[PDB]
């Protein structure tokens, strides 16, 4: 009929209007051939792939416990609170504390990943999408600063560390020293290292406390599956009865369709594996609620009934005490985050330029001004309150249907503006069905494992090492030192002393 | 000279009369074109990489606490030792119990490898050898019986239970349902679950109690490093001070020339990398010692001072009970012991077939008197007290170096035999020197894993799963159980329903 040639014709017609405008002269739309209305396809596409990571950032950095300290605490039949009481749950002070935290981090990862990707594409020209960047979250708020207030460093030093290698990161992009520092890294220890980080965030979204709850302690083993139904009001343990608990299987499920989704290739499709499992856990009743009967959980359903909210950031706002940089665990969490950056969006950045057919022999045409926006977005994302950000492997759905220029990046930008409004939705997401999350992100880096060197012996010594302590001894520093130590000692005590016995 | 001229002239003289004696007759040396003197040269290296399974196999089923049991503990100031206080060490009558186990599982490794190899070529002649596998040591030893007594199943039952899996791969091996069944069980299922074995066994060999003694105890995030170097006396805790443990770093050190033998191509390494760092653990003094000056170690100091010993089987003999086979975790320990059994020697043995050129359309000249000697020598092996047998992937070093015929196997056979009477300086290995030795068998596991496909979801899930699950967990059968419950659920729940809907 002649309804979809009425549909066809306008399209032919709006596609026009834009390109004959100033705002295809910008972005430069006659070269880079592509129209309007397949821009916006390709950024409904980077989207969806990365509309994941508002709410996994959000609640595994409020599990940091960020701003909640021991001062605002409940108050009990004792004259005072003591240190260890108060933050490990079951208050009724710090409880909502941490529930005006989480408020409080939806909000500032989507002005974060505005200004990420606003300038990404106004600056440099190039269709991929900002945010703070998956693999960073678990190292600061599991590893530096810990799981409510454990560890040594305080969070204040960890947005200080945030700005500090921010900053380190724009002046040794600016003056040259890329290509000179990233190719020092050999291959095995600069791949082995991005699977080591994907078995890590695994065995986090595993845990009792953290995600669904199948590992657990054990007192000759070390470690045991306890999966189990009814476990300790206070803290965690197994009372009785394995493999019968609901909020474990409601999780399984989760894991079924979001992996049933990704075959068949449907494009976004982890956040449809959390939104059926949150849908389930809003009925107030069943076993499986996020909404229980009790005051600390009464003031979550009042706030969830409206369902839009102009919300401010109150808590985690500017941060920032210098004053704890003169010990030894600052500078060795620095070292640490600083390696790992420079390894993220050194092999990503380049990957992503020779899908769609930006690159010539070297230097494609947004070299210079995406190592800074890249950097500069960690400054004014560490007041925020947010960790590192990264150019993300999911925006390359947009590269393979037809996005090629920065018209790309802005519309991204501007669904994450109309998605902080939506923060009664968001916040209400369970701690059960963001794990499956974490566990297909370690499902998508394991995937690069086939590209090791396993038939050399000092290779595949080197990179077993440090795929193995990674997620065992809890630690991702325990796993770049221990295989730079290795593959230093089997190499530079017959190569190097040969090499000084010739040179001389 | 005319010196190796008079040394090449004998062997040209001595490999005719072995070819014009009958035993050339026998073993068919006139075809498959070899000699006498290079069949010697194919079982020496096949014997140097096979060596380390006599000292792994006696310190890694010691560990289960094999036939001493509460009965004959010590007497201490009450009137009758409890239940959990024996067990765990520091008795003057338990502790001698157990070293008269070892010394009767280092004669039972030997008699088990002696009678599997043996027979391996003089009925079917092919060119490998045969011990106690591992892989199906720790299965055993720590997940079904446990650490020393720990558990459910007592090790009488464990025995029967390898008699029971014996006689079942027979007669399922003579009736001819071997490619009937293996082909049942799919591709990513079969190759991942060798993968996460190798990181169980490698987990094992870095814990406090059981090998080195890195990861350890922790209250929030359930395994730490500790390394500590004063720890506790009766248990095992960290008292104080990291990665300082004379322990720790004299075993770093035996891992490392195990790495950089086996590199360079050195035949037998990890029995090098055993020897170093046992022969300075032998000086009485140091803090390295394996003899103290304690009345628990004066006994195994004054058997040490003899080199050479006849020892007899005289604890873990023969002893079966079938009186435990009526409840429910007998079966699943069976399944699971049937399941590795049927993908280890599957693999292998066709693999080992294959190089050499023994090969042509199918069905090499030694099929079926092979499948059988591999599974009636587990049944040898069950009664002396030791687990199933396997053909080792070490015996290619004498596919590569020519050997065809059986003699091979033979003269791998006898010095077996001659390892037997050097019990007393091998019963003496310390915990801490075969450590590492677990470690670089989980390196050399790990190298099929580019072999997965990684680029369908379906095939990555399954494997993700399978291979996370086994180190963590601590467990063989919750690996296996949890990667089928994958590739089903993934698979049946869409195609074997359209099956079904176009079948009608
Ligand atoms: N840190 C990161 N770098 C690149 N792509 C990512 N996708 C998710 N996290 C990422
Ligand atoms: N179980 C096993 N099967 C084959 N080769 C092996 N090498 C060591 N253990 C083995």
């Amino acid at each position: 009929k002649t309804l979809c040639k009425s549909w066809s014709d306008m399209k032919k017609h709006l596609n026009d209007t834009v390109s004959k405008s100033f705002i295809g002269r910008f972005f430069k739309l006659e070269a880079r051939k592509t129209t309007f209305t397949t821009e916006l396809r390709a950024a409904t596409a980077t989207f969806l792939t990365m509309a994941y990571i508002i709410t996994v950032n959000a609640n595994i950095l409020a599990d940091s416990g960020a701003t909640c300290s021991i001062n605002d605490c409940s108050t009990v039949a004792s004259s005072s609170p003591p240190g260890p009481e108060c933050v490990l749950g079951s208050n009724p002070g710090y409880e909502q504390c941490i529930s005006r935290v989480k408020k409080d981090l939806v909000v500032a990862t989507s002005l974060s990943a505005m200004v990420g990707s606003l300038a990404m594409g106004l600056l440099a020209n190039l269709p991929f999408g900002l945010a703070p960047g998956m693999g960073a979250n678990a190292y600061i708020a599991y590893n530096v600063v810990g799981f409510r207030g454990s560890g040594s460093i305080s969070y204040h030093t960890a947005m200080a560390i945030v700005l500090l290698e921010g900053c380190a990161f724009l002046a040794v992009s600016a003056l040259g020293l890329r290509g000179k520092l990233a190719r020092l890294i050999p291959q095995t220890v600069r791949l082995a290292c991005a699977v080591g980080i994907g078995m890590f965030i695994a065995f986090v979204g595993l845990q009792m406390n953290q995600g669904i709850g199948l590992v657990g302690p054990d007192k000759s083993t070390l470690v045991t599956l306890t999966a189990c139904a009814e476990t300790d009001p206070v803290t965690g343990a197994c009372l009785g009865g394995k493999m019968k608990s609901p909020t474990f299987w409601l999780a399984v499920v989760g894991f079924l369709i979001t992996s049933f989704g990704l075959m068949k290739n449907v494009k976004g499709s982890m956040i449809y594996g959390i939104v059926f499992v949150t849908a389930i856990s809003w009925i107030r009743g069943t076993q499986v609620t996020i909404f229980p009967h009790t005051p600390l959980g009464d003031s979550n359903y009042n706030y969830f009934t409206k369902i839009v909210d102009f919300h401010k950031i109150q808590s985690t706002l500017g941060a920032i005490s210098f004053t704890e940089f003169r010990k030894s665990e600052v500078w060795v969490a620095f070292a640490t985050l600083f390696y790992v950056d420079l390894l993220g969006t050194t092999g990503v950045l380049y990957t992503m330029a020779e899908i769609g057919g930006f690159v010539e022999d070297g230097k494609f045409e947004g070299e210079y001004a995406a190592y800074l926006v890249d950097a500069g977005s960690s400054v004014v994302g560490s007041a925020l309150g947010v960790t590192t950000t990264a150019t993300f492997v999911e925006s390359s759905a947009g590269l393979k249907e037809g996005g090629k220029t920065g018209l790309t990046a802005v519309i991204v930008g501007l669904y994450f503006l109309a998605s902080m409004f939506f923060t009664p939705l968001v916040t209400n997401v369970p701690r059960w069905a963001v794990g499956p999350s974490l566990v297909m992100v370690g499902v998508m880096m394991m995937g690069v494992v086939k590209d090791i060197r396993w038939g050399e012996t000092k290779e595949a010594v080197t990179a077993f090492v440090t795929i193995l302590l990674m997620p065992l001894t809890y630690s991702i520093a325990n796993g770049i030192i221990a295989g730079i130590g290795i593959y230093l000692a089997l190499s530079m005590y017959d190569v190097v002393l040969g090499v000084a016995k010739w040179l001389n």
